[PDB]
Formats: structure tokens, C-alpha cells, sequence
């Protein structure tokens, strides 16, 4: 009986949640929260490249058929997250069809690319509104990744066109997705980009050089991985700003703020004053998002997980160090920082 969330946010954009199976069952609590606070759903897992496509030609369609019956029935919107990224993707991808020992070739890759991305998006049509069409492409350390950075991708498929300039992969994945639906909502989507100029400088420059080729690209997606450390908001407005100046939209795909900054810090429990600290920030954070909301150029904002029960945070970066990350605790009450959202009032913004 408490407020609906993305209800009282009163915005144009989307309020999302990524879930896995479990929220779409009707016995089980998550599905019953999902519903009343959220407008939108994003796959945490399970429309990755491996859970799709296992093995090459064999689709799993059971549990996106699911997915999109659950959100046309509750009036919800899908983000399809997602259909290129260079973990949880199968190795046939990028091993030659006859000689696994070998790499795949430019043209089977492409190829490969090309049948997943579309299969995908045209049995979706009209079903699925945005799709995450390619995840984290951009290295940390500089510039597109390849094999020292962890993908496969630019290093097979290459310089396509021969202009000297290798983004052609990136480039067709939109490209095929379009051909697939002329009406999706097409993301590019990254961690990082908020708070580090370095990796967004390289995500203005790609963007930028795809446009310039007309590549669609509608958005770019900010990952949004957070702590309560930082970054600060007047980092992520400026990032926010560098990418709504190139034309293009933003969302807000995978929203979460660890209790940690990093890797060092063991458990600690959760106290009041951490969670009230949490909800300044994300205060902080949704006020932010009204402002790019305000110029239209927010199209969603997606929580990664629906509450503390179901974090990836707790095994990321550290395996079994517990987290509070998201808007609802580990027995699904609402925290400190739902309340700052739907009565902004909760928040002292005073003292003495
Ligand atoms: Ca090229």
C-alpha cells in the first residue's frame, strides 16, 4: 500500500527493473514488486548471447516468449539486453565451424553476428522497444578492445570497409538490428562513462565517427554502476551533457550503488546512517535525471535488481561480500532511498 515508484517520479522516462525468471512467476513476491513500482524490464541474464543462442543454430526462445507475454500483460516496456557484448557469449561464436582449434574468419563472424542480432530482433518486433546492441566495447585502458582487453571481436572481423578505422563490427551490429526493426530503439550501452573522462572521451569520439556514417544509434547507455563514494553528480552531469550534445538520447541501464568503493573494504553491516546517507544520493541521482528528463532526452531508468536479495554486487568485485545496493532490502521493504523518491520530504534537508 505504499506509493507506486516510477508513478510518483512523474516523468517521461522509463522506470525499469533488471530481474531474472523468478519475477515472472506469479507465487513468488519479487513479480507482485516489479509490477507496482516499475514500468520496465531488462534481463539480467537471461537474453545474454549464451542463454539465446547456446549452441550455433539452436535458439532458446522460452524465456523471452515469457518475458514479453509477462510485460504486454502488466503494460510494460523490454529493453533486450543483450546482443553483443564479449562475456557470456558462447566460444563457437569465434572459432572456426570445422576446426575449433582455429579462429572464426571475418566472414563467419559477421555472418554470426548478423543471424543472432537478427533472429533475435525480428521475433521481437513490436515487442521488445530497446535493445542494448552492443555492451562495453570500449577498453579502460584506451580505445575500442580486442584481445588484451578482453574481446574477440575487432581483431577477427577488422578494418571491413578498408578506410582505416575499425569500428566497422560495431557499426553493422547496428546496422543489422535496424534491418531487423525499423522502429527499436537502439543502445549503445557502457560502464565508466560517468565518472571517467578518459573512457568517455573515446565513448564521444566512436559515437560521433558512427554518426558521421549513419549508423543508428539512438542512445547511449550509462551502465551507471556506482558507489556511495562517487563519482559525484557534477561528473556524471557533465558525461550526461557530452552525450546528449551529439543528438543522441541517454538511459540509465544497470543503476546500482554498493555500500564498498572497490575490492579493499570487507563486510561491513548495513546501518541506518549508511542507508540515509544512500538516500541523499540517490536523491541526488534522480534529481539529476530530471534535469535530463526535462530537455526529453531521458528514455529510461533501469535499477539493476529489484532488491537486496538479488544483487550481482554481492559476488562483484568481491565473491561473498554482502551488499545494499538498490531500492528495497533483502526481505523487499522499501529503504530510505524509495522514500526519498516518492516523498522527498523523508529526507531532512536541515538541521539546526
Ligand atoms: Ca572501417
Amino acid at each position: 500500500n505504499i506509493p507506486d515508484l516510477a508513478k510518483k517520479l512523474g516523468s517521461s522516462y522509463a522506470l525499469g527493473a533488471a530481474i531474472d525468471q523468478t519475477a515472472l512467476d506469479p507465487k513468488d513476491p519479487h513479480s507482485e514488486l516489479l509490477t507496482k513500482h516499475f514500468n520496465s524490464i531488462t534481463a539480467g541474464n537471461f537474453m545474454k548471447m549464451d542463454a539465446m543462442q547456446p549452441t550455433e543454430g539452436k535458439f532458446v526462445w522460452s524465456e523471452a516468449d515469457k518475458l514479453v507475454n509477462f510485460a504486454a500483460a502488466n503494460n510494460m516496456q523490454v529493453r533486450g539486453h543483450t546482443l553483443l557484448w564479449h562475456s557470456q557469449v558462447p566460444d563457437w561464436f569465434f572459432t572456426d565451424p570445422n576446426d575449433p582449434s582455429k579462429p572464426a574468419t571475418r566472414e563467419q563472424l559477421m555472418q554470426r553476428m548478423k543471424t543472432h542480432i537478427q533472429t533475435i530482433v525480428s521475433r521481437y518486433k513490436g515487442k521488445v522497444h530497446t535493445w542494448d546492441v552492443v555492451n562495453e566495447v570500449i577498453s579502460d585502458g584506451g580505445g575500442l578492445r580486442n584481445q588484451a582487453s578482453g574481446s574477440k571481436w575487432r581483431d577477427i572481423i577488422g578494418d571491413v570497409d578498408g578506410d582505416g578505422d575499425d569500428s566497422d563490427y560495431i557499426e553493422l551490429a547496428f546496422r543489422y538490428a535496424r534491418e531487423a526493426d525499423p522502429d527499436a530503439v537502439l543502445v549503445i550501452n557502457d560502464y565508466g562513462i560517468e565518472g571517467s573522462v578518459s573512457k568517455m572521451n573515446d565513448m564521444v569520439k566512436l559515437v560521433e565517427k558512427l554518426l558521421a556514417k549513419g549508423t543508428p544509434i539512438d542512445a547511449i547507455g550509462f551502465q551507471m554502476h556506482v558507489s556511495m563514494y562517487g563519482p559525484d553528480i557534477k561528473q556524471i552531469r557533465e558525461a550526461f551533457n557530452r552525450a546528449a550534445a551529439l543528438g543522441v538520447h541517454i538511459q540509465v541501464t544497470e543503476l546500482d550503488m554498493s555500500i564498498y568503493s572497490g575490492n579493499s573494504e570487507q563486510e561491513k553491516p548495513v546501518t541506518d546512517e549508511m542507508m540515509l546517507e544512500q538516500a541523499y544520493r540517490y536523491r541526488a541521482l534522480f534529481d539529476l535525471f530530471k534535469e535530463f528528463d526535462d530537455r526529453g532526452v531521458m528514455d529510461s531508468v533501469t535499477l539493476w535488481g529489484l532488491a537486496d536479495d538479488g544483487t550481482w554486487l554481492d559476488d562483484f568485485p568481491v565473491k561473498g561480500r554482502k551488499d545494499a545496493p538498490l531500492l528495497f532490502d533483502r526481505k523487499l521493504k522499501a529503504k530510505p532511498a524509495y522514500w526519498a523518491l516518492v516523498d522527498p520530504s523523508t529526507l531532512p534537508v536541515y538541521r539546526n
